[PDB]
This record gives C-alpha cells, sequence and structure tokens, in this order.
C-alpha cells in the first residue's frame, strides 16, 4: 500500500550541534535499511527545505505509524500523509 | 530533472458526454505516450478524488510547463508544481 | 484498514426534481449494502450540513478508491480521506 | 449523544522525560475508564501524529467539557470538537 | 443544552423574483415559530452580511439538525455549528 | 450595543499554579462585575476549549476595547470581536 | 465610531458595460452623499483591484448595517467589517 | 504615498511587564515623532487586539522599510504592507 | 519604484473562442507597450499555470492601479500587489 | 534556469554575533550575484526577508546554495519555478 508522505524538520534553537549530528546520522541510518527492505519506497529532498517528500509502501496503516514514529527526527517534524491509489492510465 | 505535480480535475455539470468521453480519452493516450518516453516518470491516484499525484523528469521548467499546458484536461486542472532535490540519505 | 471519510454534498440548483430523489433512493440502497458488508462500518450525519462523517473498513487503498468512485453521490462530492490505525490506549 | 473529536498533543521542548512517561501512564489510566464507563466510545490514532480520533458519548455539551477538561495531556492539547447526528441511511 | 449557529445566505441571482420573495415570507414565519418556542433562542445579523448569528436551544443533536434542515432558506445556507457549556463564572 | 466576542486561552508553560489560581479568581471576579453592570451580557464555555463565546453590551468600540484590555487572562487570549445587529425577523 | 470596512467587488458575468456604466454613476452618487454627511469618512481605491478599503464613521452597527445594505454594489461585494479604537499613541485626530 | 499598514504584537513569554512598558515608552516617543512630521498620517487601535491599523504617508517603498525596521516593538511585529490609490469616487482628501 | 505582481487567468468554459483569442492578442500587445516603455520591467510564466509574475517599475501606486485595471485581462484576472525594497546586499542594480 | 525565491527571516530571541550572520550572509550573497546564480535580490518592504530570483541549472544545485546560506537555519522558504514568458519583449 503506497503512502505520500511530506516531512518537514523544525530543529529546536537550543539544539546542541553535537545531538543534530547524532541524530542525522541516525536518521540516516534508519533509513537506509527501510529504503533496502523497501518500506521506504521512495525519498526526495524539497529543494531549498529541510525535508523531504516520501513514498512508502508498507501492508497497514498500523504498520506506517510505527515507522514514521520511530523516526529519529519524529520529535521535531511535521508530517501530511496520504493514500495512494493504482491510476488507470498507469503504464 | 524532477518535479512533483498534483492534478485536480473538476468537470463542469454541462459537459457534453461525448465531449467527456473523448478527453478522458485524448488524456490517457498522451499520458501514455508520456510515460514511455520518461518525462511522466510516476503516476499515482489520489485515492477518493478525481485527479493525481505525479513525478516529471524534464530538462527545464519551460518543458514542464509547455507539457502541462497541452494535457486535454489542462483546461479543467488545479495544479501544484513543485521542485524535487536528490537528497542525500537516498540508496539507490 | 480504517478511514475516517468526510463527505459533503453540493448538488447542483437546475438539478431534475425526479432524478434528485432517484439519487437519493441509489445513494441509500449502495450505502445499505456497504454497511451490511461491513466496509462502510460507521455513518454519521453532520449536524446543520449536507454530508456525512464515516469510518471505512477495507482491504487497501485501490478498494477504497473504487467504492467511493462508485457513490452515486460522487459527482457531486467534497471528501476528505484520512487513515486511522489502532490506538494501544484502546480498551479490547 | 455523539460527539467526534480530534486531539493533537504537542509537547513542551524542555518536558521532563520523566513528567512525559507518568502523563502517558496516567492518560492511559483515564481514557481506560472513560472506555469502560461508555462515555469514550472509538478511539483510533491519527497516523503519523500524537493524537487521535475519538468519538464520545455523553448526555449533554457540560458533561462532555468536564470529561475533556480532566485530561492528563489537556494543557498540551489542541481539540476540536463536533457534533454528531443519526444517519436516516443509517443500518442497525 | 446549547449550540452556536452561524447562518450565510446565498441567494442565485437566477431566483425567479416571485419565488424569492415568497421564500423569504416562509424563513420570517418559520424563525418566528421557533423563537416563540424558545428552541431559537437568540438572533442577530451579521453586521454588513446576509446571515446570522444564532444561538439554539435544543435537547439534542438530532433535535437541532432536523431544524435547520427544515428551514427554508436551508438550501442556500452555509452553516457552522459548535457546542455551547455553562461557565463556571456566569452570574 | 452588540459584539460576539470568541477568546480562546494560552497559558504559557512555566505560569505555576499559584499563578494560574489566582488569575482564574481574578477573571471570575472581573466578570461577575462587569456582568453584574450589563457590559458582559452573555457568557459561554466553549464546548472542550479553555476559553468562551459572548456578547458585549457597550456604548462604543473604545468601551469594549478598554474591557477587553483589562481582563486579567488578556495578555494571554486570542480574541476575535464581531459587531452585532438588530435581525429583522428577531422576536423580543 | 470608526470601522475598517474592505469590499471586493465581484460583477455577474451577463452584467454588461452600459449596466456596469450605470452602476458606478449610481455607486459613486450614493457615497458622494454620504462621504458629504461624514459617515463614509476615508475611501480608498484596493491598488490593482475592483474594490476599496475605507473607513466609515457612524453611530451604531445598525447604522451601519443598514447604510451598506442598501450600497449599490451591495449584492456584488464581499465586504469585512472591522472595529477601530482610539490609539493611545495617538497625536492628533483619528 | 499611502499605505494601510496592520500591526500585531507578539510578545514572548519570558518578556516582563516592566521590559513591556519600557517598550511601549519607547514606541510611543518613537510613534509622536513621526505622526508630528506626518509620515504616520492616521493611527488606530484594533479593538480587542495588541496591535494597530495605520496609513503612512511617504515617497518610497525603501522610506517605509526604514521607518518599519526602526519602530521599536518591530522584532516582536507581524506586519502587513498594502499600498492604497486614489478613488475615483472620493470626495475631499486622501 | 518596484511591485512584484501576480497574475491568475480564469477565463470562463463558456468563452467565445473568438473573444478569447482577441484578448490574447490585445494582452500581448498591451504589454509588449509596457515593457518597452520601462514600466512594465520583468515577466515570467508562473509553471504549470495560465498567469504571470511581475516586476513593475512605475512612480506611484496610482500609476500602477491605473495600468493593471487597463490590462485586457483584467476582468478575468486574480491579481496580488507587493512592494519591494533596495536590499543593503543588492550588488548592482534593482 | 529561473526560480522565484522567498525568503523570510525569524532570528531567536536572544543573539548577541547576529552581524556576523549579517556579514557572512552579505559576503556570501556577494560572490553567488557577481557569479550570476543570485540574479536578482529585493527587500521585502516592511519585513526582514526577500524576494530574490535565482538562476541555476538544476533542482540540486539550488538546494546545496540555499542549504549553505548563513541564515538558512532561521530561514522560511518558498521556491517557484518561472517559465519563459511567450509575451516577454
Ligand atoms: O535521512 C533522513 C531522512 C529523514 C531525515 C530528515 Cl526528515 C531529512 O529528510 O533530512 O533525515
Ligand atoms: O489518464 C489521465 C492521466 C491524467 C489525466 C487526469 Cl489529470 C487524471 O489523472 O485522471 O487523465
Ligand atoms: O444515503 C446516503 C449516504 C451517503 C449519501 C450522502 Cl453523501 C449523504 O450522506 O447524504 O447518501
Ligand atoms: O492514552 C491516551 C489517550 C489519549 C491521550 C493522548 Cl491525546 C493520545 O495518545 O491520544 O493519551
Ligand atoms: O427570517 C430569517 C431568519 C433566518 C433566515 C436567514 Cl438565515 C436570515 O435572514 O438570517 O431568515
Ligand atoms: O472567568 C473567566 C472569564 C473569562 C476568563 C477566561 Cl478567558 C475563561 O473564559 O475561562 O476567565
Ligand atoms: O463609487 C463607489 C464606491 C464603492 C463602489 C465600489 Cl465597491 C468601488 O469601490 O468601486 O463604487
Ligand atoms: O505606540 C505604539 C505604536 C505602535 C506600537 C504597537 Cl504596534 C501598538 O501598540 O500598536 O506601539
Ligand atoms: O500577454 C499577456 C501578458 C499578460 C496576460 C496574461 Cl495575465 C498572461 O500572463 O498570459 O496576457
Ligand atoms: O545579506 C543577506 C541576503 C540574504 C540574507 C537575509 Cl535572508 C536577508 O537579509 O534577506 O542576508
Ligand atoms: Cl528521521
Ligand atoms: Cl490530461
Ligand atoms: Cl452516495
Ligand atoms: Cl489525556
Ligand atoms: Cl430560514
Ligand atoms: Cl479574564
Ligand atoms: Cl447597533
Ligand atoms: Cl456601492
Ligand atoms: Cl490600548
Ligand atoms: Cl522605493
Ligand atoms: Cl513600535
Ligand atoms: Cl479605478
Ligand atoms: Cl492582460
Ligand atoms: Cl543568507
Amino acid at each position: 500500500m503506497l503512502y505520500l508522505v511530506r516531512m518537514t524538520v523544525n530543529l529546536p534553537r537550543n539544539l546542541d550541534p553535537r545531538e543534530e549530528e547524532r541524530l542525522k546520522a541516525s536518521a540516516k541510518a534508519r533509513s537506509r535499511t527501510l529504503q533496502e527492505q523497501g518500506q521506504w519506497r521512495y525519498l526526495w529532498r524539497t529543494t531549498g527545505k529541510y525535508g523531504n517528500i516520501s513514498v512508502f509502501d508498507v501492508n497497514s496503516h498500523d504498520e506506517l505509524h510505527e515507522i514514521l514514529w520511530s523516526l529519529p527526527f519524529f520529535p521535531y517534524l511535521t508530517i501530511d500523509v496520504e493514500p495512494l491509489s493504482h491510476h488507470p492510465a498507469r503504464v
């Protein structure tokens, strides 16, 4: 099942760059796994912005929430989720 | 290069049922050609709505515009365009 | 999968009388089927408004789309769709 | 009577992690008894977000307010309340 | 139980003169009955606009929906409903 | 003349319990006075929310502003003001 | 007392130039009277837009409503009304 | 040239009342100067709200920005700027 | 001085295609003139949309309004206007 | 190709330093304008921000540039592609 997921990062001003580095690394490592296993199908950078537009391929809403909830950046994220369906004119 | 494009169709009530069926076919034919060539990379239906989320792969803003402008449904479309960049954490 | 679905009916003023009633009858019959089957799990009227708040229970996005798309009122509907997940604090 | 209630949790940056754990446990307990007694009829997770969609079943607005007011997360909640009416096309 | 109800009227320009004139008298007589009965407790004009702010006093959501649904202007109304509670500071 | 006033409270997090208790008692006292004088004509709780919907009856915009400005909760209030007019179809 | 009033015009498609011309003439005469009488205190054009931003000086909400209701453009207007108050830092007249 | 400027004050939660009153004093003094010189033509309070609706009379965009930038409250303001044009139906002064 | 102007064209479906073509032609000629005179400084197509992003260089709000008011597409335009000032980091001409 | 970019500055309450960011910001913008990637720059009247037109060869190039701007952490940014107008003279 496909979902279009928009992520926008808003870091607290007082976030120690030490903590940001660790956060970035954890996020990168987490996303790698999810991509390799195919749950995180597409990942694009939103131009000019600290965030991304993604497509997730998972079996249930429950699975999606658990994944998104586990994302290292979750505390600082604004997230938009919407279902995608197969398009008849799709080739 | 990549663009995220959202499309929402709004067909008028007084649309000749014959002109309507023609547009659905022209659109489907037009989208097929563009997908085959690669410029229309991804196409998905927005669940519950008459519209789509698309990803286009063209070499310039101008090239995207002319494509969108030429779409059969254009005069009934609400369109949002957004540039996508390569994400460093991207694998593959 | 559960989806919270909000529907809002905006009929044309010029709509033929016997057609509108036939439309309400058709809609009622279609939702009856979907409710009996369980796919249309909950159905409430939005107070003071012509529409509803519903909870659909189906296997997939595709399944949901075909259902909604087939609804008699669809061409006159504004629809919001959002997925619902199991809540850990949910009792039983 | 029924109310659709949306809740969104917005935790302070400086909040004590111990305090958060206590609130979560306290909120879970409060919600459990409200569900058991029949006031909190439905509870679902807003997929992707720290919040919920709920349906409350109470005898009045006043009763609903006192309940929402007493929720442990209340001071951190954005709440939207919407009355629901019985739908004529409702089966059962 | 009290409800705050905002109504906005949008009569189409192609409305028959007689049909319209009649529609208005109907609306007035209906709101008169509902106010006399106490269900339509308060009624004010939204300054500068064709609409009203109202406070309804009914025994349930269903009772309110039926009343609004029955209003002569209903097909041309944009309606917002929200529940009101007793304030502990009310005198 | 009449104004519809909506008030929504947003307490800063570092406002301690006694500060809130004292603020609440001040507001209650202030509103009692204003209601007894007839300037604060109606006051209802916005269900599920920290705030109210009110109707004020005063002689000018300046009178309303001075009143609102002096409310204990003012620095934490989001306030919406709109004038009300006598409705032709009003009975009373 | 003062009200900030924004008006935006949306003409129907079937209102032709000759009729619009007469509507403008009617509107202009009605606003002249109200400006001369002091109820329409300030009137400005919203740059690039068919409409205006105005300050009215009238004695009650009821009074403002009837005035706006009687404007020739009223049926085609989107209207925003907003009360204004005397500002403590104000030097001069309102 | 005239500009309709809306200003809304959004004080930081850690800004104590004493600092706020100090700021009000500077703002009142700064606005007095501009009003006396004529650049700050009109100034009204937005009823029920911490902010104002103003009309500025200046000779360029650059000049307007310079003025707004220097306002003591600037760091805590949300500002909407809107050019005003002469209205053909206007009777009297702008 | 400079304004950023966004325009969106909303043509009715029932528009006589002959009229539509006349409008396109008139608009093209009108904008050509305004650009040649330097008042319409920049013109870009809003990608994927029937409209434009423009920068106008005129001497007053009133000059701008008159220009926009006379645009052939005006009756079908949604227009947003915003003044631009000199940036203290601008390298060269504005 | 061209991009319309709106930037809005939201500096934290506490900031000494601020003029350091201003300096390195003015310096960075200078280079980018000389090279011609930052084609147009105007002040948003009454606001701490700018409207700019960037001229770069790809989305990727644009992002990298913006990402590196000294103010970026405090910026709210809107990006919008611009096409050639058939009525441009
Ligand atoms: O690598 C990643 C994937 C998500 C996060 C944040 Cl949201 C980002 O997109 O940079 O970091
Ligand atoms: O077949 C197609 C592909 C796009 C168009 C519309 Cl916009 C749609 O998505 O249905 O028709
Ligand atoms: O009976 C029904 C169920 C859905 C439709 C519309 Cl949307 C309605 O809720 O009235 O008609
Ligand atoms: O257990 C609960 C139920 C509601 C609250 C928050 Cl608002 C939530 O997790 O939804 O905590
Ligand atoms: O007389 C009435 C009372 C309500 C309706 C509409 Cl809504 C109105 O005039 O506000 O007609
Ligand atoms: O007693 C009161 C009346 C208003 C204030 C806040 Cl605004 C509230 O409504 O609770 O406190
Ligand atoms: O002369 C006038 C004053 C108001 C009306 C519309 Cl509203 C307008 O501003 O052009 O016509
Ligand atoms: O004295 C003044 C004038 C403007 C500012 C804020 Cl903006 C206000 O109270 O309006 O303070
Ligand atoms: O040729 C032109 C220039 C502006 C108008 C519309 Cl507004 C457009 O940009 O296409 O027509
Ligand atoms: O010199 C500059 C160029 C951009 C930044 C911020 Cl955004 C600005 O003042 O516009 O500082
Ligand atoms: Cl992450
Ligand atoms: Cl198409
Ligand atoms: Cl249906
Ligand atoms: Cl809770
Ligand atoms: Cl009615
Ligand atoms: Cl108070
Ligand atoms: Cl009044
Ligand atoms: Cl008028
Ligand atoms: Cl004050
Ligand atoms: Cl200037
Ligand atoms: Cl100031
Ligand atoms: Cl004009
Ligand atoms: Cl034009
Ligand atoms: Cl910068």
